[PDB]
């Protein structure tokens, strides 16, 4: 059976299971069941399933090199699908809540969930909450007597928290740390002294890399009972690296990719985002350019936003990007190499992820 | 050591642990640490700790009748405190998010967390997320090799989901189920055909009773390894009952308790809440009263809200309340009785909860 076909089938099974359990154990009525079904489809379907499918692809890899009965192969593949869906639903949770937090308009060329006329922020905050509880209902039901249950839940829990800590670093990234105070409305930074590579790297690592890269790879290993074909410090380093690279590209596209293709009008300039472009720009600008940057950044006035774009184009950031890219390629290949010692299968799955990321 | 003193001490220890782990493992900086410390104190302290302290009080009960070394007594009491705090933090999560959802103004005579000038909805949604992840960080750290870890996490997870399902029943309680549709803005009900005792009881059971009553009692039993001194169906029924009673009283106070004492201006009338008062009023009104109810309910126009209050006063709802109260007292005492078979200690703790609730 092809992997996508399995993964999509498992969605319909898990949806049926969750909705049926609401009826049999939570006294739900059909109209509310239908609301949550539509919620689930609208927030969880329609992407490329990179994160979910990685869990499946990692598991498929170990299946080729490990002796198993047929029924075990199926159980492993089914576990990989459910685990994959746990990450997609985790992602959907974060996307629903982030869009509300940020006052976002569109997501995947369609309106954000909270904007749907019969949803509203009042319901959508809680719909996002339910998405994440669904990930745990899946794990407890499907993996009830799996040996990996404890480790899986512990990992998931750590990644979730990292993500939320990351979101916090992200939403406060235009503030001066020394001014943060729940009592005092927060001004945007004037100096941009916290627009550094290290500070940037901290936001992306917590906000994105743990749930996008670390979680699917390690979940793959857990459902395959293969945590011992790898050096966990290595899997960490390579994920944080591929993950960083991922965010550099979406920081670049937020700026220089028409809103048609982005599936979203970019507002990193006007949100005064600590993006790779602003940081890298500030690491190479002369004094007159830094002053012009500061006079325009974080302003919706389209004219000021077109000034920030001008400065980035002028400053030749594509050269910095290709330099970054060359170094990331170096480091990723070296890490892949170090992964091949213990597992060529796992190293090949990390190679396949990095490819999809790069292209 | 007195129980409150222990419980508050354990707060300072758990706060220190969580903040220290952010620094040592999540690369946090001191100013963000201070933000989250203030967040934690402002959202989690200041209440009566009924839910948290019940876990402690249940555990104290079994300590009197069970042979244990001193070090075990302390470990059990310490576990009860941490578990208690897991419920307070769960509650804080729900209060932070509900206040945002509902556009609430005050909570405990102080502004809702999201209203604080240096917070904003953008941060407060995520602060609420962190509150709930903190409950899991506590459990995994403090209860890492406890035999009850699995059961505790499973229970907590079920209660959390129930609560979120409950919130959903609550936020959609003024809609007609047959009209719910994420595509179509939701009108308030015209007929009030879903303002029934059964429908009311469904909202309160999911929204409140699981986290407020079931969770503290069962968590008490789990940390005491005493799940076998009770009949779990009984503990369920008595909690759902005391819990329902709880909501009937706060539905009454939302209306007839000055905002000074409530710690919050009530808006159940103008939110068109399925409260006990509206339901009970509709179960006894004549046709002219139902029509007047319908012409005023769910409207901020204070004059219309004063009409709804008039109708409730006229309709003699206090008599219905005392009738309800007499029946709840009957049923609770009968359940206590059925609990005494297996455990007089547990039955006495359920007696102590019901007292605090009643008074
Ligand atoms: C585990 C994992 C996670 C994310 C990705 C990924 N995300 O976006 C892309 C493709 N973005 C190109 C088309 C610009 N690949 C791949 C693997
Ligand atoms: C386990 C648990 C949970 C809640 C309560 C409770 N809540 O509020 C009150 C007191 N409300 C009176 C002063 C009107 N008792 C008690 C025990
Ligand atoms: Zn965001
Ligand atoms: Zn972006
Ligand atoms: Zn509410
Ligand atoms: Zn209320």
């Amino acid at each position: 059976m092809a992997s996508m076909e399995r993964f999509l089938s498992v969605y319909d099974e898990v949806q049926a299971f969750l909705l049926d359990q609401l009826q049999s154990k939570y006294e739900i009525d059909p109209n509310r069941a239908r609301y949550l079904r539509i919620m689930m489809d609208t927030t969880c379907l329609g992407g490329k399933y990179f994160r979910g499918m990685t869990v499946v692809n990692v598991a498929e890899g170990f299946l080729a090199v490990t002796q198993h009965d047929e029924a075990t192969k199926e159980r492993i593949l089914h576990d990989a699908c459910v685990g994959g869906w746990m990450i997609e639903f985790l992602q959907a949770h974060y996307l629903v809540e982030d869009d509300i937090m940020d006052g976002s308009v569109m997501r995947r060329g369609k309106p954000c969930w909270y904007r749907f006329p019969g949803v509203t922020t009042q319901c959508a905050i809680n719909d996002g909450i339910i998405l994440k509880s669904w990930t745990q209902i899946m794990a407890w039901h499907y993996f009830a007597d799996r040996p990996f249950l404890k480790d899986l839940l512990c990992l998931f829990q750590k990644v979730d928290y990292a993500t939320a800590v990351g979101q916090m670093y992200d939403v406060t990234s235009m503030c001066d740390s020394n001014k943060l105070d729940p009592e005092v409305a927060q001004p945007m930074t004037t100096d941009f002294a916290e627009f550094t590579p290290a500070i940037y790297k901290r936001i992306v690592k917590y906000k994105t890399t743990f749930y996008t890269y670390l979680l699917p790879l390690v979940m793959g290993l857990l459902v395959s009972e293969a945590a011992a074909s790898v050096e966990m410090n290595l899997v960490e380093r390579v994920a944080h690296l591929i993950g960083e690279y991922f965010q550099v590209q979406d920081d670049v596209m937020d700026c220089f990719t028409p809103p048609e293709q982005l599936g979203k009008v970019g507002t990193d300039i006007e949100d005064a985002k600590c993006s790779w472009l602003a940081v890298t720009f500030l690491g190479k600008a002369n004094a007159a350019q830094v002053a012009e940057f500061k006079a325009n950044y974080g302003e919706k006035d389209p004219a000021k936003v077109a000034v920030v774009k001008r400065l980035y184009s002028k400053a030749n950031l594509q050269a910095d990007f290709a330099a970054y890219e060359a170094e990331v390629v170096r480091e990723v290949e070296s890490l892949i190499e170090q992964l091949k010692v213990k597992s060529p299968t796992f190293a090949e799955s990390v190679a396949v992820v990095w490819e999809k990321t790069h292209k």
